[PDB]
DNA sequence: ATTTTACTAACTGATAGCGGAACTTTGGGACACCCACAGGTTACGCGAAAATGGC
């Protein structure tokens, strides 16, 4: 019972942190693009710089 | 008696190994705020076959 409770609490915490981190990343994708716009034509393509 | 040769020991060079310090190399970090791209192009022409549109 105790290990099951600990596992459920840990899984919930990791899921919540992962969701929040995903929200932040999806919000700032546009900042990533704005930064990567300035390093084109240096051997890498635009999408590689974005990733 | 003399000359040629076979045997042996010492020198030397190549080479594998090691030490160690310098040198190259890799991974991490940086906290004012910054938040959607190019990006040249095309005066072809012809025939087929494949994909769309019409009622």
């Amino acid at each position: 019972e105790r290990i099951k409770d600990i596992s459920h609490r840990m899984s919930i915490g990791e899921a919540k942190a992962r969701r929040a981190k995903k929200e932040m990343v999806e919000a700032n994708l546009r900042l990533v693009i704005s930064i990567a716009k300035k390093y084109t034509n240096r051997g890498l393509q635009f999408l590689d710089l974005i990733q």
